[PDB]
């Protein structure tokens, strides 16, 4: 199938995503509305349900509203039954309406729909080319208190029904009874609790199976995505070992949440995307795209400087989900605004690298302070507003302009408040100017471009001031003055002779699972993919046509590898580094060393001899491993993904800067659970 | 040995060129100096001999002038035994002082000195770790007329003291007699004369022959780089059998001469670059820098234009010779100009990449016109001019700074005076920053850069108006003024763990010979070479160290090959591609073909079964072929380098575009001569 079918489960680089509280969308069916306390039909107590469901959101996809704004991916509210309690915080009552607050995590939400309207939503979107994300929460159940069994539901877990535990008298310990987080550190984060949410145990093999086994399910309804919510909150190893179950089970993109502050950067944000099999709402992008369109606390050379970062920074940049605001911030457009900032932000966010994001009503102005106040229903369904407009000239050219949805970025023209910069995939480019100042004028001389000589028409017809663009020889275009406010995309595509690879998924996966390349100049005929220097053809490759390939993982060795594909002609491309193939099914391990002493700045790694263990290699061994909330120093511990069913070796190790200590003695020894989790409590070995 | 050792003959990205004309230097022997209407010792009259020779040149190796400048490099005239006679010219004598007039091949031209002179020079400049570049002028003899056998000395040609033939009476065809070249097309300018010089033939056996015999001598006696003069007038088929003669026998760095006019960019220039074998003076580079430091006809954006698309439109940007001025254009100082432009442009030159040449005498602000005047003899020796102190604090970074030497370029600040790029290899930076006007200061606000966080001397100490930087949180730069004039460069250098390959020489050569890949990171212990999929390993490899490894080319198939460095640990390097591998040693046949008349464009190439004939691939085919100069259309001819002593399967194809025609029948058949040239004159076949 093509790279931009809505089969494509596996990348979303061509799509832009539409993410909606599907409570503040539309209510299409009034029959499923909680009653009582838990209800406002007004929607101004923006805690309480307001009655928006899925049926809503098939009215919308069916009546064209969504369709015409050129989406193609809905992000929608976790779809999971949630605690019915109508929680009075402080006087202010509050209901699940946002999907956060689990109790079934295989059943789902009745105010939302039933398992027969998630269906039927998946088949409308489906069959309108509309992909679906579904938020998905694994860190929690909902509010609890175990020193008060009567407050809210008890944070109780239920299976299909079946009512598996409370958080008072937790005797299986189903989940964590450390207290709150103070956020003080990351380990802090991970095993203490988000406010009072009651925070699940994947170190117990009843909530790992459970987890595994319920988004199972939801891939088998057919979703095409996941957003996973409070990836800092949970331990890596054991999210690495459940993003190997959806890759090695039925692949699909997953990103995560990492919040990021105003000018965080953050390095264990950036491990986070090149190494857990999942990527990340990009918080970098959203964060400077703001300071520069929106609060005027930076200028166009930070804009250019984190396009340049970044596309360093994150080994799959095409993979990150950018935004310019979402329900974590204030919504992006603000009372004393100039509607202009809105617009040439969400062409900035259009046209740039990655997956874009729009949250809902942007197309409608909405403004709004922090939650809840980012989540009113949406005030109207005007197909005229010039936003709705930029979106619908925009949002098509990710299908249709590989430079778009897969190219490099490249700044030609800058100053304080102007960028000119130009996406290239080969022999695709889009070339989009934007002047942020709403009063000057900026002269552009000397803009030199990848565009063929022509005269290109602005791609935004003109309705953000944008202007035609004359080139001529070797790419040096006329000079114009770009108005205030001015924003113009300019586009040119054509057909690939070479292969050039522009995004892979999944990319971490164990050999046998099918791979999706996707690009340009793969040509008709079937060629060769290379791992390494492996070379598969043949019936290994199950699908070849000119924008994707799909391809089996040939059975080599645990490791990274880079991949390469030759076109039948011998023609190769690009190399897409850093996919991991794994030793094969994961687990996680919790492993626990007791008496193991250290100095100032020393701390403890695990190393051994499979790739997931660093094969050795102590500038890639596990940790720095933990030691404050559940086991406290001198016995650290770590929760490790790695390979199931088998007897792996392995030694601990301190590290101060370049100095390693091994351990001395034999080398450890474990057979791994084939599901499930275990735990390795051991002594340091001198 | 290291990269920047004088013993790598094969690249000199490291390097800092200073090009002389020998007559114009330092007279360091009178007794050679020639006589009578032949000699000027005041040097007054630019076209007569002024005494400038070989001894002259150790003299100023020896005293310390070029040594202390930091030169690393000698670039010197044409060493070959020119005509003695002093031609007339509308009243005007003129000598053969620059060298460009050869005799004979195989002698030394006397008044610059015997080869004994010759060899001392060699030796001192290696002693004192100058490399040192010949000029080679392969295209001709002297001034000739065939009408007048007592013109000059008729062109005559010697072999070692033997006389092989002149212009007049040419009975075995030594010369081209089509008369001269209009420079209309470059067929014309390749078979024609080029004004008065006797135009060798190269199909020529003889000739052919005898000029590789004479550059192999050269290289015996030590000659570590060749500047070959008037590519574009030669046949690039001749001229690539000449490469590989080089290259397969003991390579050396050899670069041409193909003259770019002001905003003239050819794409058979950067073809030639790309597929001779040799390199380039980057006229690109030249003209650019001098439309914005001197003349004012551009400014910054058409440098970073210039700069940017240079980086793609040279397959190895690294191998070409840059330069602001030489004897073919008008001193860059301009009598009473401003120095500090040639002090800026120095700086710019001496920081960019690929490989920086100086005329002599820049240092000390030469002025002059065109030829004969932009070469008088240098008038001072002064090491404390402000030109002399910026190449002595610059030159040595190119050996001691890896990012200089080969890193990538990227504009972090630009307006339309300023520009401050970043060079940028592994971790090594160097970021320069130029403020062309010179009178405004400037303030530069948001320069992010790579540089660690800390403060930074102008490594120019100030001498260029620079000042120190503070880099503070994420390469962020604290505000400062650029001063009217200014230029400040910053580096930051630590070593490389993992493998970057940064320059490759030679480029093209058959299984056997030795290459030398230069870059860093490689590490002590011998590692893998690859070429594409096949892996280099042990006795294969020469020699391996961190900075350089020496390495033979596997017996691969001819074709063009990826190469990468895997570390002994495994670590592999970027990919260095179009490697020629070429199936053996190199003849030049002229392949001829009869009655093959095309249509409206359509024209007539040549393919065949070896990777030098493009292996039947009509993308890949030789041609357009020739048919204007030595035969007429519908006969058609191209001289084309191919493996020496072996049978070839050839067939002519024409080409309307994508439409390919090819000849019938079966597939031609020639065996190859194993030296020497051949011509295959065949009828079109339906
Ligand atoms: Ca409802
Ligand atoms: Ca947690
Ligand atoms: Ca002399
Ligand atoms: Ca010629």
């Amino acid at each position: 199938a093509p790279d931009t079918s809505v089969s494509n489960k596996q990348n979303f680089s061509t799509d832009v995503i539409y993410q909606i509280f599907t409570d503040r969308f539309s209510d299409g069916n009034p029959a499923n509305n909680p009653t009582g306390a838990a209800f406002d039909g007004s929607c101004t107590n923006l805690r309480l349900y307001c009655g928006g469901d899925w049926q809503g959101i098939i009215n919308k996809i069916n009546d064209g509203y969504l369709t015409g704004m050129g989406i193609t991916a809905i992000w929608i509210s976790q779809p999971v039954e949630n605690i019915y309690s109508v929680i009075n915080y402080s006087g202010v009552n509050n209901t699940a309406y946002h999907g956060y607050w689990a109790r079934d995590f295989k059943k789902t939400n009745p105010a939302y729909g039933t398992m027969q309207d998630f269906k039927n939503l998946i088949d409308t979107a489906h069959a309108h080319n509309i992909k679906v994300i579904i938020d998905f929460a694994p860190n929690h159940t909902s509010p609890a208190s175990s020193d008060d069994p009567s407050f809210a539901e008890n944070g109780r877990l239920y299976d299909n029904g079946n009512l598996l535990g409370g958080y008072t008298n937790d005797t299986q310990n189903l989940f964590h009874h450390y207290g709150g987080t103070d956020f003080s550190t990351i380990e802090n984060g991970i095993y203490k609790n988000l406010y009072d949410l009651a925070d699940l145990n994947h170190n117990n093999s009843s909530v790992d199976v459970y987890l595994k086994d319920a988004i199972k399910m939801w891939l088998d309804l057919g979703v095409d995505g996941i957003r996973v919510d409070a990836v800092k909150n949970m331990p890596f190893g054991w999210q690495k070992s459940f993003m190997a179950t959806i890759n090695n089970y039925k692949p699909v993109f997953t990103f995560g949440e990492w919040f990021l502050g105003v000018n965080e950067i953050s390095p264990e944000y950036h491990q986070f995307a090149n190494e857990s099999g999942m990527s990340l709402l990009d918080f970098r992008f959203a964060q400077k795209a703001r300071q520069v369109f929106r609060d005027n606390t930076d200028n166009m050379y930070g804009l250019k400087a984190m396009l340049e970062g970044s596309e360093v920074d994150y080994a799959q940049v095409n993979d990150q989900v950018t935004f310019i605001d979402n329900h974590d911030m204030e919504r992006f457009h603000t009372s004393n605004g100039d509607r202009r900032k809105l617009e040439q932000a969400l062409a900035f966010t259009l046209t740039s690298r990655g997956v874009p994001a729009i949250y809902y009503g942007s197309e409608q102005y909405m403004s709004g302070g922090n939650d809840p106040d980012n989540r009113a229903r949406l005030p109207s369904f005007s197909t005229t507003t010039t936003a709705y407009q930029v979106i619908q000239k925009l949002a098509p050219l990710r299908k249709s302009n590989p430079a778009i949805a897969y190219g490099s970025t490249h700044e030609r023209w800058i100053n304080n408040d102007v960028i000119i910069y130009e996406r290239k995939f080969g022999n695709n480019v889009a070339v989009v100017a934007i002047n942020r100042n709403m009063n000057t004028p900026a002269s552009i001389t000397g803009l030199v471009t990848s565009l063929p000589r022509g005269s290109y028409n602005d791609v935004l017809g003109g309705i953000l001031n944008g202007n035609t663009l004359t080139v001529g020889a070797g790419g040096a275009a006329s000079n114009f003055t770009l108005a205030p406010g001015g924003t113009a995309v300019w586009q040119y595509t054509t057909d690939a002779t070479t292969p050039i690879i522009g995004n892979v998924g999944p990319m971490m996966a164990k050999p046998g699972v099918t791979i999706t390349i996707d690009g340009r100049g793969f040509g008709s005929g079937k060629g060769t993919v290379y791992f390494g220097t492996t070379a598969v053809t043949g019936a290994d490759i199950v699908a070849w046509e000119d924008t994707q390939i799909q391809v089996k993982i040939p059975a080599v060795p645990g490791g990274i590898y880079d991949i390469r594909v030759a076109n039948a002609a011998g023609a190769a491309s690009n190399i897409y580094d850093n996919f991991e193939v794994l030793t094969g099914d994961q687990v996680t391990v919790r492993f626990v060393i007791n008496n193991a002493t250290t100095a100032l700045g020393q701390n403890v790694f695990l190393t051994g001899n499979v790739s997931e263990l660093g094969n050795w290699d102590p500038n890639n061994a596990i940790g720095p491993m933990y030691n404050q909330v559940v086991y406290q120093y001198p016995t650290w511990y770590y929760d490790v993904s790695v390979p199931a069913g088998q007897t792996i070796e392995f030694k601990f190790l301190k590290k101060q800067g370049s100095t390693v200590t091994w351990e001395g003695g034999a080398n450890r020894t474990f057979t791994t659970p084939t599901s499930g989790t275990a735990t390795v409590n051991v002594n340091w070995q001198p």
